[PDB]
DNA sequence: ACGCAGGTCCTGGACGAATT
DNA sequence: TAATTCGTCCAGGACCTGCG
């Protein structure tokens, strides 16, 4: 039950070549399961089959508190703690709670005082892009 | 004013689980 | 069993919003 066909990419083994041909198509792209429409390519044929539904609009996925539709059952999942107040992320630093993971993981960059957006105009720092790209709006008010 | 930051939900790669 | 397909988590945003 040996291995001897390694990826110069990841370096996963495999026992037969083919094996390592078909797995080396998630770093080249080639053969991978491709969009009818907008020709991007996934890693699997359900990861695709979710993708479409931003072609169709299809959100599948309806709360039974308000009636409001997902297009993910892990965005309604999220969006029901809304209603019943449940926040179990917190920052460890101030302790301030959220209900959703990347409002509490975005909160914790602040503390670090990292401002990698500056804008091309005026130089003003920001600690995140859409406040960048709202603050360029008011440049483009000429 | 408008920068700041939380609210909200869409998007997709990661990865074990379930199916074929 | 091996390969494919699925479910799910989770990271990374974009758009919206009100506060100081
Ligand atoms: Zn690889
Ligand atoms: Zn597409
Ligand atoms: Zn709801
Ligand atoms: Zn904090
Ligand atoms: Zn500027």
């Amino acid at each position: 039950g040996s291995k001897s066909f390694t990826c110069d990419q990841c370096g996963k083994y495999f026992s037969q070549k083919r094996q390592l041909k078909s797995h080396y198509r998630v770093h080249t792209g080639h053969s991978l399961p491709e969009c009818s429409h907008c020709h991007r390519k996934f890693m699997d044929v359900s990861q695709l089959k979710k993708h479409l539904r931003t072609h169709t609009g299809e959100k599948p996925f309806t709360c039974e508190i308000c009636g409001k539709s997902f297009t993910a059952k892990s965005s309604l999942q999220t969006h029901i703690r809304i209603h019943r107040g449940e926040k179990p992320y917190s920052c460890s630093i101030c302790g301030k709670c959220f209900s959703d993971s990347s409002a509490k993981r975005r909160h914790c960059i602040l503390h670090t005082g990292k401002k990698p957006f500056s804008c091309p105009e005026c130089g003003l720092q920001f600690a995140r892009l859409d406040n960048l790209k709202a603050h360029l709006k008011i440049h483009s008010k000429e």
